[PDB]
């Protein structure tokens, strides 16, 4: 029944964090010890959450952007009563534990997104805040405040130095995300040592200039009243995102506090013993949480638990007065798609750019899938991600119900924000940009793959087809890179029908991110295209019995393969295989793959990209050998030898070299 | 006659408009908006010689907002550079010297290749660092042989990119006083008004970053203000400068001030009206008044005299400082002092290749004075600052320092390395964890495209990282870098190969190199050799009439060697070390055939995904997905990257494809 003082709670946190890192013989004790005071106040007095229900949809979201200090989050999750035991803590950074080196979504209860790569968390948080603001504007009604929570995000010096972070904070300021509260742990230390070695900005002046309401707590090591007031002011102030700048001593309490030595290595048994004694704690007991400290957390959680119950009742009344909205709310938060959407997608007609084919799909999808939310990185009129017929409204501080986000020229932040939007629940996010600049955001793309986020990237201008912009704008090696990436779908549709198929696949992939590679130039529609085919990854668009050659292609090059096949009609019986998504094809059973790419039959692949990686399917490739050039698309295709005649010549030589079932077996056949 | 500054600017505007119109593609907006500032900068302030684009002490000019390159092409022509009116008429056309975006080497006077937003600014920071460092290294009392400014144009898009923000942050921290950023603020982007996604108080923001911000409220017609801004910029010391000029995109056009003039030809009619509005002939295109040309010529004559005087100063300097003079000339040519390779370390004890790299740098730093490196806040992990080198950090108070603390800014670091290389006199390298090179692919791609000699010291190359987990363990990045044209990805197995890797990187004048280094110790191989690394792949363990080949790289070579020994009684096995696939593919067919003979089954071993290995091996022992959080040793067993797994795979392969029946690889019959 006795309640520990806020200081006792803070010191308990500091020590548990230290023991966690020590037990793992690896980790970062520094930051966790420095942010303990703020965490104590935040987790036992301010933040709204239920440790018995991590899935409560109206809970405040918490994100630790400086993921290396996750020992702190694990300690807090345990003390608060989440399903994370002392055994989990003792398994820190060890094989198969629920407590890996950096926060991982799904691995640990209470962790919203996976961080570690600096700057990502901050951008994820911006996405989490955008989601709350948009859903509140969409579902809230007079007398029914069913969506109302804050987004709290910890970050360090490392985070602020990263461009992805600067991009996100910039957009957050512009969007005036008032419920976003960034807690910046300023302790003047990084791996190299003092921050003055490479980072000396007037942060307060800087973030105010970016539209942030900055609140300083000069002594974040012991000023509990300051910490309390800072959070209260942050919640009270409106119209701007907040940034609480607390000045703290990294590794506070340790003999090596305030130095880079406590950044990423265990403090050691002796130093830990002195730290405990210094705080008046037993220097002999490890992983020891006082029962009166647990009582403080329990009292807080009981209050929030009551809030949830009260919230559940409100949603019940809400659902009664608004049957339809209630059903939608429940449906969106589950990520369910209104039925009948796929059948509404467009099919081939006139020759158009798959870029336009994507727009035609969004013209149908926006109205059919209210959860859909997306935008472009200042390439709206180029990516064609905002169909006029959809009558879209831009998301802004003055129109939070808007569904189109103007990301500005911020590819990296855009992709990281998409992860945040997905992590929230109730949103199906997509973002557009030129395929070549997805390279600017591979840091976020990788995390979408690791965290199993359903995010969609509308990547237009996918090749030399771009034309005049030149080599710096023409991808030739990026698709290969994305294809090497685990759990990532890279779909390159050939026409309207395959494009609708691509969106269908992207939308139904609940745990896999998808890159839609779209062309700038028109492509000729194929009569053999189908959504069912796209779902299989690869399939025949042109078949013939007892085939002597297979020509596999994707996107804008399928027409070349088809024409090449015609030109070879009299000589060879050629099958043309459209392969929009290699990841889906590889996942098909052996019998299906054997039926598409029969062993022993020579295969020629055609794609305006480098050949790297194609050896797993073809015996010869007609594509790029280097970077592009500045000239009209048509000129570039002839220039680089990516033509029908070249395909015909290559197919002819292959058939000649490997006649009747003698084509070299590929690794997949005997693997 | 001497055209007034306004006539010069209007001439620039019209030529840019005709250039874009002639290509039936391009961006006329920004070019027209920055004509006024350009007229002043190029005919009154900037020091350069159009008759000698290679003059080493010339001011540098970068157009970070590369889409508006029509402006730079117009300026280069009017200034007298080797770019004719025909080149201009070839704008955005096949094989012309005037591509859609500035391309290094393709056009005279273009310092770096821009197009991808934010890169130009970062490059400029690198150019400014190089100048400051070279000045501190070579200047002597009375001998100011290195002294020039770095001018860089940028727009709203540039300032929104993280790589730009990272670079400006470091520029402010380093107090690069000779860096002058000219920011064209016209409140317009592709989507339209900047108020749709960009509303920062730039003045206060950049002052907070350490910049001296100068504003020119009317950059469309206030020439006195423009002249004053540049003058103030040159006079103000201790901080980089950002001149914020407010202009009207497409000034003069009927669609001025709108996104419509952003990236589409103005049209024949609007162009005619623009000329008439400026008192110019609405019928003549690509027309440069002779009095405007005389203005540029007068300026170039002066700068030309400055170069000659500079050449004389360098001659006196060389007479008073024989050694330094020789070094200056040599460095500016990118020449390496002889004897450096022979000093590199060879195998000894088992150490991480990360440590092996440090041992190399301990020799290279003192042997190659032009060498300048740093790490993205990972110095104690990348081991890029060998204590014996007695290095000093580059800072505003120590410009002669050779080590750069980039902070947690991988992207800007890489773009800055490109800028350092573009300047001349510097051999740059930057370090960070391999996994985060992924944050900098934008700049890495341009190093490959522009043929920059930059070296990336990328440590913690795999699950060898251990405890940090999947977010820090690369499994797919190397494949991505291998797919990239003109990029060398070297993964040395031990000290000797690591010395070979550095040798290759340092001698590749036109190709960037990524050094994939291990965190954990690796076992040295008696078969390793520098000659082998230069060949990409070579046998480290050979046997006559082989039945199986095991190819591997980096820390996995020891697994292949041990697997080979384990198979001793069963199969005749050759072990191939493949530290660099790019160099191997470049070898003649006879050499490749000799290393990986056709018909012989091949097993590759590497702690990365298999994507791409099919071009060499018939089976792969490596990663099938992302990593996990646990000690390295535990991870290798967990994922099956062990000697027993290699032995088991080699056995099944030799069994399935005995004596010459192994499937032929594409390269063999290609
Ligand atoms: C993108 C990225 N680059 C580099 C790293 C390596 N790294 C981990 S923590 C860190 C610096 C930590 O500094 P900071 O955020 O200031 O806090 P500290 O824990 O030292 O207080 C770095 C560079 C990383 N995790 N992510
Ligand atoms: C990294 C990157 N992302 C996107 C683009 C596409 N792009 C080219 S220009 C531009 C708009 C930039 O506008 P700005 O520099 O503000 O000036 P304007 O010419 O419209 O005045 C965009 C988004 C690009 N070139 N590079
Ligand atoms: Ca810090
Ligand atoms: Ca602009």
């Amino acid at each position: 029944r006795h309640m520990a003082s806020i200081e006792k709670v803070a010191n308990c946190i500091r020590c548990l964090a230290a023991d966690i890192v020590q037990g793992g013989k690896s980790g970062h004790p520094g930051t966790p010890m420095g942010m303990a005071p703020m965490s104590a106040v935040l987790w036992t007095e301010v933040m709204k959450y239920n440790s018995q229900d991590p899935d409560w949809v109206d809970r405040d979201r918490f994100v630790m952007s400086n993921g290396h200090g996750c020992a702190l989050q694990y300690a807090l999750l345990h003390m608060a009563g989440y399903n994370l035991t002392m055994d989990d803590l003792k398994g820190f950074r060890q094989d198969g534990s629920r407590t890996p080196g950096h926060p991982e979504r799904f691995v640990t209860p209470g962790v919203e997104v996976t961080t570690g790569p600096l700057g990502q968390g901050i951008a994820n948080a911006v996405g989490l805040a955008i989601a709350e603001a948009h859903l509140a504007a969409t579902f809230n009604r007079p007398g029914y405040n069913i969506v109302d929570h804050y987004t709290y995000v910890y970050c360090g010096d490392g985070c602020l130095m990263e461009g992805v972070c600067q991009e996100a904070l910039s957009l957050a300021g512009h969007l005036a995300l008032e419920k976003l509260i960034v807690i910046y742990d300023s302790n003047y230390i990084s791996i190299d040592g003092s921050t003055s070695l490479s980072f000396t900005e007037q942060c307060h002046q800087k973030y105010v200039a970016m539209g942030f309401h900055v609140i300083e707590v000069k002594n974040g090591d012991t000023d509990y009243e300051g910490l309390r007031k800072a959070l209260a002011e942050a919640k009270a102030t409106k119209g701007k995102p907040k940034m609480i700048v607390q000045t703290t001593t990294i590794g506070f309490g340790s003999s090596k506090q305030g130095t880079e030595k406590v950044h990423g290595a265990p403090l050691g048994e002796e130093d830990i013993a002195n730290i405990k004694a210094k705080f008046g704690r037993d220097p002999q007991k490890k992983y020891d949480v006082d029962d009166d400290v647990r009582a403080v957390f329990r009292m807080h959680i009981d209050k929030c638990s009551a809030e949830q119950k009260a919230w559940e009742e409100l949603l019940a009344k809400y659902t009664a007065a608004f049957p339809a909205e209630g059903a939608a709310f429940v449906a969106q938060m589950r990520g369910e798609l209104p039925s009948g959407w796929e059948a509404k997608l467009p099919t081939n007609s006139s020759a158009i750019a798959t870029r336009k084919a994507s727009e035609n799909c969004l013209a149908v999808l926006f109205p059919a899938i209210p959860a859909l939310m997306g935008g472009s990185a200042d390439l709206t009129p180029s990516n064609l991600t905002r169909p006029a017929s959809a009558n879209l409204v831009d998301f802004s501080s003055s129109s939070k119900e808007g569904r189109y986000i103007r990301f500005g020229v911020r590819e990296h932040a855009m992709c990281a924000i998409l992860n945040g939007l997905d992590a929230h629940d109730g949103i199906i996010p997509f973002g557009g940009t030129f395929l070549n600049f997805i390279g600017y955001a591979l840091g976020a793309v990788r995390l979408a793959a690791i965290s199993h986020h359903r995010v969609i990237y509308v990547a237009t201008h996918d090749s030399i087809g771009v034309g005049e912009d030149g080599p710096t704008h023409q991808p030739v090696e990026l698709v290969a890179a994305l294809r090497a990436m685990p759990n990532l779908q890279v779909i390159r549709p050939s026409d309207q029908t395959e494009t609708s198929g691509a969106w269908a696949v992207a939308l139904s992939s609940i745990h896999t991110p998808t890159v839609l590679c779209l062309s700038r130039q028109n492509t000729e529609p194929q009569s053999g295209s189908s959504i069912e085919g796209v779902r299989h990854g690869a399939y025949s668009v042109v078949d013939v019995p007892d085939l002597q050659l297979v020509i596999v292609a994707s996107g804008s090059e399928v027409s070349l393969a088809v024409d090449a096949a015609k030109a070879l009609s009299g000589e060879l019986r050629v099958r043309v295989v459209s392969m929009p998504c290699q990841e889906l094809f590889d996942a098909q059973p052996d019998t299906y793959r054997q039926a598409v790419l029969p062993a022993g039959v020579p295969v020629v692949s055609v794609e305006a990209y480098v050949s790297f990686g194609w050896e797993k399917y073809s015996h010869a490739h007609v594509g790029m050998s280097g970077f592009g050039a500045s000239a009209p698309a048509g000129v570039l295709y002839k220039k680089f030898g990516i033509t029908v005649e070249e395909v015909v010549r290559t197919g002819r030589e292959l058939a000649k070299r490997f006649p009747d079932g003698t084509a070299p077996l590929k690794n997949s056949s005997f693997s």
